[PDB]
């Protein structure tokens, strides 16, 4: 009975990404984050902009999804941040056990 | 009623990845891209090769999926590019609203 | 009839990530890997730690999933590695054909 989720967001810089990751570990809402640098593009005020951001995947259980969204929402510098959940199909047994323990 | 998708592809270099991202924003087929550098490996002509590429995730709505595949297909330098769609489970409400508006 | 999967893991460094990718191509258990550098955070022995790792996505068919997990399990330096599978929804036809051929 795997119950893992993967939530993705982006952040304006490395420091903010890692700061939020750490706060989310402190609040036991995720078991792990993986962050990396990205280049981004989107419309902003009628122009296509290029930006430099940090992305993060947050690994946690379904049970924590609500609390995680609401905490990321409160911590997020962006007025409308990208926060979304990918579907996980299977997970190594030992790893799922460790995930669950890490967010209890 | 979330209707977001995530499409992934890889590109031979940073410039091509960003160039295509921008063209896809211009054609309103995606709301956002996030690109990053990757190392890759695969079989090519009977050998295992290591390569250096740029990956991109393209965020858009289901409604745009067909047009997006066909546009990436036409723009893609690779004869057989990796283009595939990940399933998104949930999405922050404000963000889904902005996604939809960005591709209208 | 797409039958592609995406399996994710993390590794202590670039060399190990690429070494395992290559061994997995040699054993024909994946068609392709894409690896990239990440910063990570998790609990370890009662503290929140920051780490520097390499992530990899491994692209393959459903048919190879079992063999892939068991091979990554045997090769993985971590005692409890993150190994999990994302659900793929659609895939470019030509690309799915190449995936299948690459792991036969």
């Amino acid at each position: 009975h795997h119950h893992m989720i993967l939530v993705y967001s982006t952040f304006p810089n490395e420091e903010k990404a890692l700061e939020i990751g750490r706060k989310l570990l402190e609040k036991r809402l995720i078991a792990c984050f993986n962050a990396f640098e990205i280049r981004s593009g989107y419309w902003w005020k009628g122009e296509i902009v290029q930006d430099k951001e940090w992305a993060a995947i947050f690994k946690t259980t379904e049970e924590k999804e609500k609390e995680l969204y609401e905490e990321l929402r409160k911590l997020h510098p962006y007025e409308t941040p990208a926060i979304f959940t990918l579907k996980v199909e299977n997970v190594l047994t030992e790893y799922m056990n460790w995930l669950r323990e890490s967010v209890l």
